[PDB]
C-alpha cells in the first residue's frame, strides 16, 4: 500500500528513474527540474541558494548537464534515529586536468525524512568544477 516508506522509496526511485531515463529525451536533468518543481528545495549552487527557477536557468544554460555523467553509490543510511536525513552525492565524471588533480562537479542532495513519515528535498547543493588536493 502507498504508505510513508513506500512514498519515500517511490520518490527516490522516481527521481533516480528520471535521472537514468532514456537518452531519447532532451535531458534527464530536465525531468529532474520538472520533478523538483513541487519539491523545490534550497538549491545551493557553488554555495549560493538558488530556487527551482535559478537551477532551471543554469540547467538550460548547460551547467547541470554533467549530472547524468556523474557517479553515484549507496550512501549511508544505516543509523536510523528519528527524523532521518539522506544526502545523496554524485560526482560528475572527473576530467583530466593540469596539476595532477582532477576536475569534477559535485552534487549533494540532502533530503530529510519528515516526522510525517515521508521525505522531502531539504536542500541540494551543486558545486560545479571542484577538485581535491591530491596526495603526494
Amino acid at each position: 500500500d502507498m504508505v510513508t516508506d513506500l512514498d519515500v522509496k517511490g520518490l527516490g526511485y522516481d527521481f533516480i528513474d528520471l535521472v537514468t531515463k532514456s537518452p531519447d529525451s532532451v535531458n534527464s536533468e530536465h525531468e529532474l527540474a520538472h520533478f523538483l518543481g513541487p519539491h523545490d528545495p534550497e538549491i545551493y549552487v557553488n554555495g549560493k541558494i538558488q530556487t527551482t527557477t535559478a537551477f532551471l536557468q543554469f540547467f538550460r544554460q548547460g551547467l547541470f548537464k554533467k549530472l547524468k555523467d556523474a557517479e553515484f553509490a549507496i550512501n549511508v543510511s544505516g543509523k536510523v534515529k528519528e527524523g532521518e536525513g539522506y544526502k545523496l552525492v554524485w560526482k560528475s565524471a572527473a576530467q583530466r586536468s593540469h596539476d595532477q588533480k582532477i576536475r569534477w562537479d559535485e552534487a549533494e542532495a540532502y533530503i530529510w525524512r519528515r516526522k510525517d513519515g515521508s521525505c522531502w528535498l531539504h536542500s541540494v547543493k551543486f558545486i560545479m568544477s571542484k577538485a581535491a588536493p591530491y596526495v603526494a
